[PDB]
């Protein structure tokens, strides 16, 4: 089911006013080129020391734009005298052997704190070194903390850049197609007079006057509108016994009775003929399908995050240091001494008789020769 | 060489059916804003967390889609008493000078222990400080390190959603373009009738009426195609004796003989008249060249990544960590002591003669008397 | 103020030369797909690998380009023996307390030495695993760094890559559109003929011819040009008593005297008539203005770069390590032992007289008995 035959009431005009239409098209673009280093991050002192690491895809991205008795006494002081000498040899050799043995404890004593220096220098050396070495890891690390999320900042706006970009290129791939559109415009009705409805000018064309503008073209096209118009019953064509009449270059304005082939933008009825109409045969409507698709791209269609990302994102996780635990390396005499020192310091007549017993005799004597 | 005087066979219509034409223009576009978060990365939770600092880009990207004898032995009790006193002073001297001694040891191995003690305290402190600051960088570290590779497929997603919102603006702009032929097409068929060929039906256009569509409008133009048409030789003009006469608004169809006028769109031959056809002089034919050149744009060449990345690029690389190599920081006299110890444990007539004398004494005194 | 009812000189053509006019327009646009591997790294090693985790955009984009005196003496051994017996006793227990003391001192000293030799191993473990992993970090952190920057400088050309494919796709959607117009232009010329002025060739169209090319079409359109045409007053309308009469497809050529409709397209003046100008009223000219205004689509401002970035830029700083410092962890008497040494070393008649009185005695006896 379509609508050929049916007669429906469409404006034919019985008149005209003469009009003038004004008609600007925009037939140039300025080429708008962009600086990203003020777009992307502008005054910002990182991420333009970033950007510049970024290459200079902004003179690429204006590319688009630029474009587009006495014996027994003697015995004992024998006695007393080798025990004296043999007690001094072992004092002596006492002595001797506590001195080496005390002499050998105060070098190892020595060596040990020899060896403690020398550690404590090795160590603090190695601390030194440690300090300088994981300062300098930290600190690298906050910089490039920092300038991850920087330069993450910056990509994202690449992508608003980008979406400039490619808005400015349609914007000028329009601008050209109207400066076509332009160039046609003022073919047909400047260098002579458009046959179309409301080209050139609202109404029918009569005539068209060029004008430039900073980007575009004017054309004051003096043309006419239809001051009245009045609405008959039309059909395209009339199928009079299996034969199709349609007008020839004219609409079947269908009066009281008759079918006129009227002119289409004025009333002008004028009659049926074979050279007001064509004719046809078999009253057979050839019914016609036209879809003007335009072209829908093919858009990149994307896996989810996890996919692409377990393809290639290694999840590597370094591990907790852990390092050595040095934490589990781990008088009565000399008072003896003192007190034997102490205690060391503290256990440090026969001849008056014989010579009475002469003087007697001598004195008997005497009283005998007395006598 | 060209083709104007050359008469080749060209159909003519001798009739025609009536016809009728739907023809569907695309006027509108769905704003088909895009969500970045669910398109980049989606239900992952790391690259949405990333994605928040790639700035609102995403709403930016929406703003292009949503628009667009007885004295000797006293002598020697002296001098064993002697000796031995000198001895003793002698071993108060050894006892006193080896007790201080032994004292100094005792405390530098005291004062060595305390060092060491002292020591484990302040490098126990220090590992623990070593451990917490290294388990910091190494953690940070594998987050880092994951992160830029998540990071790193999100840029690579931004550029597939980047071509969407570039081929959808491009979609849009077919669209007004659609839009405004369906402008033209209604001014130019509905209004009135269309004189050219194809435009506004199959065939020649009668009338034309509009409908709408969700995002287009349909026309079914009223028209006629040609039912029969036979192929006549025709030339667009003939040169007689060096003038071109051309027909005006009709070709010459080549009857057996002659040449008509015939219309276009109609076998209706009609003679060569100097109204049937204009004349011309030298019998000249104007040569025209045209190309349609579409505009090839300034597509965005780059160096080689070398180049650009050597220009900014710093290979630095930290050196290997060596560190102070602290690794190169290297009883027989007690016997005779105890040997002396045990060692030293081991080594700690004339009256009655003289009587019997005077008894033989007084015995001869007897005996004189007795005699 | 307006143009309607003015005349100027405008050229009609008193004549014409007969022309052909060779049109190329491109149908067809060759799939430009692009490696996005080559393009934006290229031959560089780092680069290549880091493109796999930047995902399968490059296809997506591809996605994009691919469609579009006894006694005392006695006394005094016995005090010289007892003194010595307890000598010898606090020798003994002065022996047994130092070598006591001296052992202690011995173990105590090679327990130090024990410890130091425990410390030193633990130590060195430790820092063979500080020097491991402090290397791992350091090593890492450079690769990072090269990193970070490689992919810096494939993200800014990601960029150019996009404005490439924008361009593309830009430049396939002009070549559809110039398909359509090859279509149109096939249609309403070869199948018909062009009433519109330089359409289909330049000057008016006779007839045209079809050819095809690798990625266009070629039409030789046989038309006339104006061989000589004469400047004319002329106006679209004139407006006599109120009431404007303007020419029914024609122009008012202003002859000396009167106004002639003739044709637009050729010098062939013709009297006002009402068949030949349609009549108005009021003598009103409507004015029209028309701008066809391009599509301007919304950009993507953004913000400036530190908005949008302390927006979710966190500025940590890891601190400077401070550990722990270990350089804050600090004879007379065997002189006179060995001279007590070397010094301990050092110090280690009656009968007669009565034989003789005897023998006086016995002298005596004998010369007493000699008398
Ligand atoms: C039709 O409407 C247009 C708006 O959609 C508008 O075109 C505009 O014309 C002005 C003229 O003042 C332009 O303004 C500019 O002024 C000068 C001259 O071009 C430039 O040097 C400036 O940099 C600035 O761009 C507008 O740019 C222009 N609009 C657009 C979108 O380009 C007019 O009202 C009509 N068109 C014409 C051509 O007049
Ligand atoms: C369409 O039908 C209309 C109605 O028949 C017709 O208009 C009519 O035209 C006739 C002829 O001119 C007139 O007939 C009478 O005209 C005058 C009166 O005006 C008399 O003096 C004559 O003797 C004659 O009887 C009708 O008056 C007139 N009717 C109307 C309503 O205008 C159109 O001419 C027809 N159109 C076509 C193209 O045929
Ligand atoms: C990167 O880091 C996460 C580590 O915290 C990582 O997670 C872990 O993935 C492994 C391997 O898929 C899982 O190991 C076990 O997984 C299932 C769960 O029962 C078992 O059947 C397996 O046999 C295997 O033993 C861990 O369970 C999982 N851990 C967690 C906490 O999820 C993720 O892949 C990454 N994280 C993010 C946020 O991307
Ligand atoms: C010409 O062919 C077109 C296909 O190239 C197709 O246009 C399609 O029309 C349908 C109508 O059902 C649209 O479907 C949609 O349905 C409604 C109404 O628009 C929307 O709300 C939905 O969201 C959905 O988009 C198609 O979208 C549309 N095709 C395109 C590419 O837009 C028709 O067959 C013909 N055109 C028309 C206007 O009918
Ligand atoms: C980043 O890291 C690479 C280091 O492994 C770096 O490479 C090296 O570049 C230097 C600079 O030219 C070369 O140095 C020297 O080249 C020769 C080799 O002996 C000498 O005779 C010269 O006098 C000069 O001193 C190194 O040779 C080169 N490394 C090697 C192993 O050849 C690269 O620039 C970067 N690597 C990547 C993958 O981008
Ligand atoms: C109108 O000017 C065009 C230049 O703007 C140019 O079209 C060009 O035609 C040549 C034909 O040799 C193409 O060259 C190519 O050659 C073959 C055939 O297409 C291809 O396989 C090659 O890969 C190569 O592309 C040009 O590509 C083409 N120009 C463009 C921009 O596509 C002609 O001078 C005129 N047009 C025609 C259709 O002839
Ligand atoms: C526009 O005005 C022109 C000037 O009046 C007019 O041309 C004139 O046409 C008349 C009639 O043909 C000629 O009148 C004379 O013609 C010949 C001489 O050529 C005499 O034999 C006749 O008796 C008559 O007197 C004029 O000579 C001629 N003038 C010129 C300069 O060509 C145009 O015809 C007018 N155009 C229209 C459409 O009316
Ligand atoms: C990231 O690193 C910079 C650190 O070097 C950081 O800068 C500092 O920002 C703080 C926060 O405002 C400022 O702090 C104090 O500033 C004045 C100084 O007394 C006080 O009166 C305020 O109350 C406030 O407490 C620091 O002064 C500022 N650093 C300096 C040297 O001025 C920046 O935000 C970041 N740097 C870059 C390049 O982005
Ligand atoms: C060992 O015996 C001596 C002698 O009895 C004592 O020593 C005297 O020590 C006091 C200590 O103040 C001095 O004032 C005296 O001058 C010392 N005596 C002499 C003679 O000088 C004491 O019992 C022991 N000596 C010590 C412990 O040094
Ligand atoms: C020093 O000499 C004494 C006395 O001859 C000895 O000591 C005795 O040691 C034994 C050891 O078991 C004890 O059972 C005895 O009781 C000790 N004697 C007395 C009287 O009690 C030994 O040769 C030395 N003393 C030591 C080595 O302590
Ligand atoms: C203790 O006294 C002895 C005996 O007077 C001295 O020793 C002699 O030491 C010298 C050292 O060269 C040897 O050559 C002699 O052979 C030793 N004497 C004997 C008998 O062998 C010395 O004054 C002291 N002994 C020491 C210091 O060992
Ligand atoms: C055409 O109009 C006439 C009167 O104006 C009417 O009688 C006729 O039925 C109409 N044709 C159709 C097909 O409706
Ligand atoms: C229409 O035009 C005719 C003839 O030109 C005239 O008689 C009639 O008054 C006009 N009507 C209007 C409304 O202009
Ligand atoms: C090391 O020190 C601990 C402190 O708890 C103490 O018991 C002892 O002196 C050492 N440990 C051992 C098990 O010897
Ligand atoms: C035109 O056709 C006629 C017959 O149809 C023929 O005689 C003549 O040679 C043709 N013209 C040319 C230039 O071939
Ligand atoms: C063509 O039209 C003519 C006149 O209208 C007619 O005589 C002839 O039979 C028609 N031929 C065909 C094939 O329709
Ligand atoms: C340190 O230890 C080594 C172990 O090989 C051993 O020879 C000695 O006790 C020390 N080294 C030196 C050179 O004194
Ligand atoms: C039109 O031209 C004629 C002579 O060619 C002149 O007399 C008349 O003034 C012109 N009309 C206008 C409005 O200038
Ligand atoms: C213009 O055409 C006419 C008639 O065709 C002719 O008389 C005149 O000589 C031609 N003039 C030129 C310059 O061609
Ligand atoms: C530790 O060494 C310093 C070296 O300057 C020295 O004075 C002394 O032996 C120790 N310091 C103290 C305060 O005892």
């Amino acid at each position: 089911n379509s609508v050929a035959y049916s007669n429906n009431s469409i404006a034919i005009p019985t008149n005209f006013t003469i009009s003038v239409t004004t008609e600007i098209l925009p037939v140039s673009m300025t080429k708008t080129s962009v600086d990203c280093t003020m777009y992307i991050c502008g005054d910002s002192t990182e991420c333009s020391n970033l950007l510049l690491q970024y290459g200079s895809f902004c003179t690429q991205l204006n590319r688009a734009l630029t474009g587009i008795t006495q014996n027994v006494l003697y015995e004992n002081q024998k006695l007393i005298a080798n025990q004296f000498n043999s007690a001094i040899g072992k004092i002596q050799d006492s002595l001797s052997s506590t001195a080496s043995a005390l002499g050998k404890l105060q070098d190892v004593v020595n060596q040990n704190a020899q060896a403690l220096n020398t550690l404590v220098k090795q160590l603090s050396s190695n601390f030194g070194a440690i300090s300088s070495v994981l300062n300098d890891i930290l600190s690298r690390l906050d910089k490039v903390e920092a300038e991850v999320q920087i330069d993450r900042l910056i990509t994202g706006r690449l992508q608003s850049l980008q979406t400039y970009v490619t808005q400015q290129l349609i914007r000028a791939a329009e601008i050209r197609a109207s400066a076509n559109l332009a160039a046609t415009k003022m073919s047909e009705c400047v260098l002579g007079q458009s046959k179309r409805v409301d080209f050139c000018g609202k109404g029918y064309h009569l005539m068209s006057f060029p004008q430039s503008a900073p980007h575009g073209v004017v054309f004051l096209h003096v043309t006419y509108v239809p001051a009245q118009e009045k609405n008959f019953t039309t059909a395209p064509a009339i199928c009079h016994d299996g034969k199709a009449h349609f007008p020839r270059e004219g609409v079947f304005v269908s009066n009281g009775t008759h079918w006129f082939v009227t002119q289409r933008n004025f009333y002008e009825p004028q009659i049926i003929t074979t050279d007001n109409t064509f004719v046809s045969g078999n009253c057979d409507v050839v019914i016609g399908i036209v879809n003007n698709t335009v072209y829908d791209p093919l858009q990149p269609e994307l896996d989810s995050f996890k996919e692409e990302l377990d393809k290639y994102f290694k999840n590597h996780t370094s591990p907790d240091v852990d390092l050595g635990d040095i934490s589990g390396i781990n008088q009565k005499e000399i008072d003896r001494l003192n007190e034997v020192a102490k205690n060391l310091n503290e256990s440090l007549w026969p001849w008056y008789i014989w010579l009475g017993f002469i003087a007697g005799l001598i004195a008997i004597v005497m009283v005998t020769i007395m006598l």
